[PDB]
């Protein structure tokens, strides 16, 4: 239906489909489908896994007991040994730090599996496993009517202002319910973000930025928010592409130097953000959460498929305006239908508990993005 | 007339057009209309409406009385217990905070009335209503007329620079009509804006940046300024499209590098404007009022038509420059009219009293534009 | 003579052609052109400066005799009174102040002029008077005459470097003659800008920022050079177009974050400009004058004009070389004219006291300028 | 295999291509070539040398018996004394400053033997010999592959996403490989990368911005890290030409004003770049490695060949997919075979040691590529 | 001969060749061109001078019996005396400064001798002499050799390279010869640049960033070179033009915020800059001399002919390159030869003296460039 085709980009062009991942369906449920993997470092392979649990686990009652030549691995990390007993002249407890420092003075090295083509066809060895399994989900389409293109009285002050009325009407309508779909996509992955957490959350407590406790120049927050692309860089294999926050939260609070204002509009820019930070990111205002939060997380795709987000988004088309001639008001009513979802797999062991969920049911799901993140924010007011 | 619209083009050319929202009238009065709501965050249905006040206005000592699955509203938002008593664990005695900790900590759900379509269509329920409604109203086109090019002696002057003089000499008028149309407009802006107020007035009392004070950087007037794009944000679906300051406020007292001296001049910036802020909004300059002040509103357009701003502009034509050759003087004169108003309704409970005053009638859309702050500033005077 | 304007165009892309405003002359004195005014606001008409006097001076003693719908004015602007007694609540003793805190908290009102057409017509009411005042006066074209193009041995080298030699001694004796006038356009301009002065001269003395004031990181000279950049502001109707200083002055002390290369060269800069700054305005050095100075100023223009400025420049020609062979010598002269004045209108009350003065009188026109402005600076030599 | 030659165009777009250099190879093994010198300063020549030879190694018992018109030479570099007894009013005990203190005050200066040929053909002396020689030497091509793309009920799931599943798996797989591919360049890179060091490693101890250290900005880091390219420009005859950090170490820590954030994805940066740092080269985020380390170093090129390099790559085409129908599983297998290596001449003096060598041999590469310098970073964890 | 065009195009973009002035030759010697000149403000001419010397040198003992309308002129600029008795009410003691004051507060007037055509005429009155003297000078080209195309077991190794190698070798061999051009421009460079100093060397010693004085954030030093560009705009009629400096000098101490590290290159740079200063000249790093100075001059051209520079370079060609056969070692060798000197004029006061020394004798051309300055720098090691 062309009608509905046009009335579509009209309205979802003021959407934000720039911060959740566009597919779409033709089905009463969309058939979303995502990309999720838990652990990250070298190999997925069952013949080297096999490998690393025949080494050593590397316990500190034996990283010393190791001599030239010899292997060992750490959260699933192979390294080799480098002249012998390695650690032996490190000083550090902790194997995180003590395997660092050892790696750095060449005391161990990081150990490449890259082999000959004969390593594999004689041994008959096992093959690299997955680093991620394909998901999909079929996820209800659910709907939303406005009814407010009011006519009567109203259909001769239209008829006044008849010049631009028949459509401006509709696109009023049509803006007000891109404004609704962008609430229900922002509370969506406001819920299913991972809470962002350091050492207690945010080091140890919300950040916070108010009079009572660091009004300083909202440059703490830019750390934070630099940080939050870190987790999400160390925790999967992507780099934040997108970060939503309220005026209060940073898109108004980083504008101390923080913050880069939308200096071109076509260049790294969708056309509905506001801006984008300091250090990247297309920057979207939310403005209506009471929370005046930051959200940071990835939206991606393998070719042309949509397929990396932590929210979803399938439109039903086969946007539909229509007049009601009800009693002496003919109003216009607009009608729009789409599924909204998260990974349902990402609260699953299996598939025999995501035959039980829904990813568009947002209490399961929440905190469970691991593509975002989200910063609670005290400020001063 | 087409030599009017030649004048026209080569006089409205040199006039802040974007800081007001531009309509045109062929009519004595100008038929403005501009968009309003009274209050946000879900949807607009009395289906809506209905159920949240069915559910809860979350008292603070019914706020443990909720259990998983139950529904609250609070400042009309509506949201979902996750898990029993939600707020059991939050230590913080504002409601309002509470909550934004319930919902970062997962305890509460932002909800959303999205539902199947059977839901709709088997229940005949409501339809969400509008929430933003067009008002029009009419305001008188009013003029201003010069006697400026003065010519006699001066024709003789004028004939000896008769190369350039003839147009020279409109366009030096038309551009002196254009000064005074721009200043009635920033006049308007000024009186229509709201006073921009946090806890008493920009953190209690206007901001002060005098020798007494603060001669810092400039940077705190920055900053509130940016809080001044917030507010709009947060009470309504825009962000600040521009701002207007005098050079002691900010166009020059910015320039400490939250000031971008317009760089460029055919890109993201209208010819008049001064320059733009590291904000991004185009900055531009008064230089008259004795105010020494900071305007910060926005101006917008659904479809072709502006019907977005504090103030709305009108000018008739169907800058007409004609000879007046009274005595031996055949001089230059020169009549600009139009209309120049602010939504009534903001000053209006309903069209009974909208209908009853007018747009134009400064003394009564004082502070009243909600499109708009204005910033008073104290300067090291 | 095409030799003599091929010379011109090759000379004249030498000098700061946009630091003065240029005008042509083919007289042996250039008539100049040029616009001013005496006092920024409303209209300049005779009712409106009638009623003005008819309402009130607003004097302190009568600033609360004032109610809801009284007008008075200060400085020139009309104000409407918006409830009784405005003031009432203002304890701010300058009256001034006063008056802006009334704007701000809407005690009073900018007040427009602007009427119905059936007001003026009916009435037949007085009309704007002209606001700048078009003058015009004439200077002597003046020259500089040079011998320095030297042959003789002098030949037998330029025989020598004779692959480039005939164009290149034109080329370079154009050059320094160049050098000469450009020098002499800054004499002029620094002559006739006026001393910038802020409370007994820019904050109570000449900046200094001398080791015994303030060797910080030059912050303190951008400051106010923005400043001098308010100043234009203020007393005229345009922004700086153009800033020139030494070395010590601005081009390298500010040289600490406020003042940038030339980053770009062919995008609003000048070929001769040095840089530009952080506030804007192409950046000249003159690297001559013991002064150490800074300038800040405007050239304008209508269409094609340049109209506007402190100084103006308007060349003489029908670049002249001339080949002498004295005794054993054919050297070449080089000879440029050009008429460069200051508006003589800056130091009269009327044509009688133009009439008996010079443009080109620079004992009289010294501190003149209005178009522009000094700071002397002293310097941590 | 053009179908082969598309996977691995399509897809090495995903790998650091750039931060190690590319050769290709046809052979089992590939012969790689690469470039070294033992020293920077004038003539390498045998007749130099001897000259040098003849005149002093400037013992500061020697320095001052020196006189005008003499020559000197110090750690290679020759220089002509001006003056007599150069040295005799410097104070400096340190003769490398003394020198340098020499050469400003110009008691010594910089000396070239650049001369006619006549001196040359007349001495019938020698000529500088190479300064860089190049060797070459084989490392065997390694794989990888992948027995991932499932099919069974997998691939009814595909069929259901028939619309492009064949390609995306395929796709999706190579991006695993280039994922992995990649990960095994940089730890050869962490790896040959000498060990920055400065007065025992980066001023007394690696750079430490802990805690209990330095919890500064990450300004701190920025420094070092910007030394570490003065390394590469002392050291060799490149200036670096990469940075990759893990997003720990610098993506995100110096993302505080000292790295940008790919604000143009195809200006001086690659796609799969992170950004580029305030000063300069693309950065690439490694996420991986626990090292969170920094490493500066250099790629360049001879002509279409990228001769230098720290790491050299050389894939061995003829990303080849197959499709293995056991059982009912047919999944897509993906192999990937390249070699990877050093230039093992960083570890030996001439070709009787580089015979029993191999550059891929990361475990005796370590810390010799002379092309690259690590940080170790301890950071605020 | 074809082969030396292609060679030496296609090496020399590989020299700083826009850090000296290039010129050409075809003879054993360069005839190399250049001005020089004894000052830098107002005319050149006798009679003028005349008239300076004929008014008064401004004693301070007289500076006060000079009265209204009264000439005066002090190091050679005369200035016009405004009203009685100049700086009668100037406290300063030192006339340098009083005059600066008296010029700023309008007490004199710098004088322009812009006269009428009368004047001339009348008087049949001298002419200006020359501002500049333009110098010749010969200087012997000098060769530079490499035997550095190793080719026997190496021919072998080429011929396994024979893909690239006939070419890949001598491009490399011209590589290498670049690198010891541009060393040896450089050397002369550092040589002739006048040691830029300011009250006994800048500030009173060699700028000292050491940890023994302000190992602060290199600003200081930034500081220092941005007055070198200050010394040549007083000195000449030129801005400094470029920069070279080592990297521990400026290219990675600039890093802390005073250097772009080539951001662009299409634009305004040469392909071997490292980058450009915050006050920027594109900025070359030479890598070699243990001074770790800064060069900061200027080089500038009169159409085609590259006169200024404070070296001048002018290579003979008629990049050879030779192949000497002995036994199975057909190696390859490249000879170069250039002119490469200073303005001997710069230590001459005539042809007396100019003609007994050479613009390429760098041990008398040393310290006296005047179109170049050097920096000696105390680094934080």
């Amino acid at each position: 239906r062309p009608n509905l085709v046009a009335l579509t980009r009209a309205t979802t062009k003021l959407i934000y489909s720039d911060i959740v991942a566009t597919q779409r369906t033709n089905q009463p449920v969309a058939a979303f489908y995502g990309i999720k993997y838990l652990n990250g470092a070298t190999y997925a392979g069952e013949a080297g896994y096999v490998d690393r649990e025949q080494i050593t686990e590397l316990t500190e009652e034996s990283k010393l007991t190791l001599n030239k030549g010899d292997l060992f691995k750490y959260n699933n990390i192979v390294y080799k040994v480098l002249e012998d007993t390695p650690f032996a002249t490190i000083e550090e407890s902790d194997l995180e730090l003590a395997l660092q420092i050892a790696i750095v003075l060449l005391k161990v090295r990081l150990f490449s599996d890259a082999a000959s083509t004969s390593k594999f066809e004689s041994s008959d060895s096992e093959i690299a496993d997955a680093r991620f399994q394909i998901n999909k989900w079929q996820t209800a389409v659910k709907s939303r009517k406005l009814k407010t293109g009011i006519t009567v009285e109203l259909a001769q002050d239209l008829e006044a202002n008849g010049f631009d009325a028949p459509n401006f009407l509709e696109d009023l309508l049509a803006t007000e319910m891109a404004d609704e779909i962008n609430k229900d996509i922002l509370q969506s992955l406001i819920t299913v973000s991972k809470r962002y957490k350091v050492t207690g959350i945010t080091d140890s407590g919300f950040i916070d930025l108010s009079y009572a406790s660091a009004p300083e120049a909202g440059r703490s927050l830019y750390r934070m928010v630099c940080e939050m692309v870190s987790h999400i860089q160390k925790e999967s294999t992507y780099t934040a592409t997108f970060c939503v926050a309220s005026a209060r939260a940073a898109a108004i609070l980083a504008a101390s130097g923080w913050l880069k204002h939308k200096p071109e509009d076509d260049k790294y820019l969708s056309q509905n953000a506001y801006g984008f930070l300091a250090n990247g990111l297309p920057l979207y205002c939310d403005t209506n959460s009471p929370l005046d939060y930051v959200i940071v997380g990835v939206v991606e795709n393998i070719g042309e498929k949509e397929i990396v987000g932590s929210i979803f988004y399938a439109p039903y088309t086969e946007f539909k305006v229509v007049v009601d001639p009800e009693s002496l008001q003919p109003s216009i009513g607009l009608l729009v239908r789409y599924a909204l979802s998260a990974n349902p797999y990402t609260v699953a062991k299996d598939e025999k508990e995501a035959r039980i969920i829904d990813g568009g049911d947002m209490d399961k799901m929440a905190g469970r993005s691991d593509l975002s993140v989200l910063l609670g924010v005290k400020l001063p007011k």
